[PDB]
């Protein structure tokens, strides 16, 4: 299949495994050609919300729901007092229940923001109520069980419905990432709203040159603590924060400042939660009638969940519809696959465990059914919208990820740089500054794949498990509480802490990829950790906030974490360093504690040196001329102590030949002399002669 693949040309190591990748794209170009004569081909087919769910049409309204294992079936709510008897289903030989009820006196039976359930049994047992698999907003009572939910009919009338003013953006040359939470964006420890989040969050994410937003925890999930990982209705949006007509004013807001909304997709797994979500759908059958694989195939250990039966044609139905009503009805400009690892491989990546051996991303431990959802998948999204981009969460560095479906990837547009966090809280935790080492940091940023593109970011909020120490908090730690006064000098431990923020930031976003990527309050420094109630923390909520306060206040120090953060991001829209090829690192020295490197058309001079001034300390760069500063991390404005010449003219002098290396400085052909404070970084750029002065 059939025969050579154009990922071939990239990385001819991938012909070892031809036998793999001829199979799996046989299983893809199969199930599409069936999705084809079957479904009227991968638009026609995801289109599956306008059958599924209660969809109101003129003068009568139906729902369907798939659920081969009921043997009888009703639709309740509050529009008949919970009792199914006049409203029977009606079964096809494919196991799905629909019935059609029309209108009553002119309106829909079903009022609007009115509660609803499916209602079936099986084996003369009792009657059993869950959530309709495709409804759209579903809401707790709080009549202790603290739930169960209950499904919601969402129809609002003309007044009520959002309806979108702007259009999408373009897509930008490198996305700049703001990732955020919006129930834990708040002030205060209270669950925050769509519509809060998009007045008092989006205007300071624009403010600092943020071309993209990265909105988690929109799937309805009934563990809040579960920061969205853990879905219950695919198609709700998630209620503690508001209605759909409130996340709709949210993207339409960021595209009304220019910026870009990716949506976390989680289809690596379903929440377990029986009366909730899909789960409550499983009541023994075998795999085939269900959204879910039977034994240890169907249950994730790690994350206490279910996992999907990719090959189901209902599960693709229902999963790709999912991308196309969330693209379709809420404007998003892509996504991100959460747990990609998780599906890539039949073991999860649970035990392991990647070196990079080829043999290890392409065997029998490759799970096709899953790859071949996610090329139907990407293949779908980019002919919706050719200017989508879906982002990979895989920690496992599966070669084609991230190339294009017709060239035989998996055809997701960037992946996540996993690996650049886990060695910055490693270093912060476990090693004095004096053993970090310049070559290990470069390594840990540059070790990637040139022919497929990264988003790289310093910290995260580390949900996934636990959360972690911010990078200031492990930096500075209590000493935040007391020390961040802008009146008083700062203690040598601040001054360390707040210089580092912005090192450790720099160096990863112009070293580790081709975007960069940022959660909500990292780029001020904010102090301490995320964590969400749970037994584990006895239960603790103060952590799940953003203190704004902290970052509003001139008399505080954030403000100049913040400041920076701005402009680092300026800096990359001025010069466009993440979309460039050239990536050249010329300086290691280990001793000095000094990283020099060329990214695209500007020069970078790092010194993680704890007290030493490098005066004319040699910089090698490819074009002569003269160098000035684009951006310092020791201006006042970002909290340094001023001390590098804004104006100052670097002159290059010729080094040896271009084209002999031996001849050249650290195998540039030219160079200049800096200033080099201890723990700063400083970007330069030339001057061109004929256009600035």
């Amino acid at each position: 299949e059939v025969d050579h693949l154009p990922i071939y040309d990239l990385d001819p190591k991938l012909e070892e495994f031809k036998d793999h990748f001829n199979y799996r794209i046989k299983r893809y170009l199969d199930q599409k050609c069936l999705i084809e004569k079957h479904e009227g081909g991968l638009e026609e087919f995801s289109k599956g919300y306008l059958k599924f769910g209660i969809n109101t049409v003129d003068g009568a309204t139906i729902y369907r729901e798939w659920a081969p294992a009921a043997q009888e079936a009703q639709l309740i709510g509050e529009f008949n007092n919970w009792n199914g008897a006049k409203h029977k289903m009606e079964k096809d030989k494919f196991g799905i229940w629909s019935i059609k009820i029309s209108h009553v006196n002119g309106k829909p039976a079903i009022p609007h923001n009115s509660k609803v359930k499916f209602r079936f049994r099986h084996g003369g047992g009792a009657w059993v109520d869950r959530i309709p698999a495709w409804i759209r907003y579903a809401t707790f009572d709080a009549s202790k069980f603290g739930a169960p939910y209950d499904g919601v009919h969402w129809d609002p009338p003309a007044c009520e419905r959002y309806v979108f003013k702007h259009p999408r953006p373009p897509k930008p040359d490198a996305p700049r990432i703001y990732e955020a939470h919006v129930g834990m964006s708040g002030e205060e420890p209270e669950v925050s709203t769509y519509r809060e989040f998009a007045d008092n969050v989006l205007p300071r994410i624009r403010a600092n040159n943020y071309n993209t937003v990265q909105l988690m925890a929109i799937m309805e999930h009934s563990y809040y603590a579960s920061f969205g990982y853990h879905v219950t209705n695919f198609f709700a949006v998630s209620s503690r924060s508001g209605t759909p007509e409130d996340l709709k004013y949210l993207v339409d807001k960021a595209h009304s400042l220019g910026l870009r909304v990716l949506m976390d997709v989680v289809h690596s797994h379903a929440s377990n939660n029986v009366t909730d979500g899909l789960n409550g759908y499983d009541v023994g059958q075998n795999t085939h009638e269900s959204y879910f694989h039977t034994g240890d195939r169907g249950y994730h250990k790690l994350w206490d969940s279910r996992l999907f039966n990719y090959a189901n044609w209902e599960v693709l139905r229902f999963l790709l519809s999912n991308l196309r009503y969330w693209m379709d009805e809420f404007m998003f400009d892509g996504f991100r696959f959460d747990g990609v690892t998780s599906m890539l491989y039949h073991h999860h990546g649970i035990n392991k465990g990647f070196t990079g051996n080829y043999k290890e991303y392409f065997s029998l431990d490759t799970d096709v059914d899953a790859i071949v959802y996610m090329m139907l998948a990407n293949h779908l999204m980019h002919k919706l919208l050719p200017e989508a981009t879906i982002v990979a969460e895989d920690v496992s560095g599966m070669p084609v990820l991230c190339r294009p479906v017709d060239e035989g990837g998996v055809g997701f547009d960037f992946r996540l740089a996993m690996a650049i966090p886990d060695r910055w809280i490693d270093y912060l935790k476990n090693k004095e500054d004096r053993k970090w080492s310049m070559s290990e940091i470069v390594q840990t940023l540059t070790n990637r794949r040139y022919t497929e593109k990264c988003i790289a970011y310093a910290e995260s909020h580390d949900q996934s498990i636990v959360g972690d120490k911010t990078i200031a908090f492990l930096l500075m730690d209590k000493e935040m509480y007391t020390g961040m006064s802008d009146l008083q000098p700062a203690s040598p431990t601040i001054n360390r802490g707040i210089a580092l923020q912005k090192m450790i930031h720099f160096i990863t976003m112009a070293l580790g990829g081709d975007g960069y990527l940022n959660f909500m309050g990292n780029e001020f420094g904010h102090p301490e950790w995320i964590d969400f109630p749970r037994e584990g923390n006895n239960w603790s909520y103060d952590k799940c906030r953003r203190q704004w306060s902290l970052v509003d206040t001139d008399h505080l120090r954030y403000k100049y974490m913040n400041a920076f953060d701005q402009a680092m991001n300026a800096l990359e829209e001025e010069f466009s360093f993440l979309s460039s090829s050239k990536q050249i690192v010329s300086d290691m020295n280990e001793k000095d504690k000094v990283i020099v490197f060329e990214r695209g058309d500007l020069v970078f001079v790092f010194n993680f040196h704890p007290n030493k001034t490098y005066k004319g300390y040699k910089v090698g760069c490819d074009l002569p001329g003269k160098y000035r500063v684009a951006l310092d991390s020791d201006a006042l404005v970002f909290g340094g102590h001023g001390r590098v010449g804004h104006d100052v003219d670097h002159f290059t002098s010729p080094e040896g030949m271009p084209g002999v290396p031996e001849t050249n400085f650290n195998n540039r052909p030219n160079s200049f002399k800096v200033l080099s404070p201890p723990r700063t970084c400083v970007a330069y750029y030339r001057v061109d002669e004929d256009r600035e002065e």
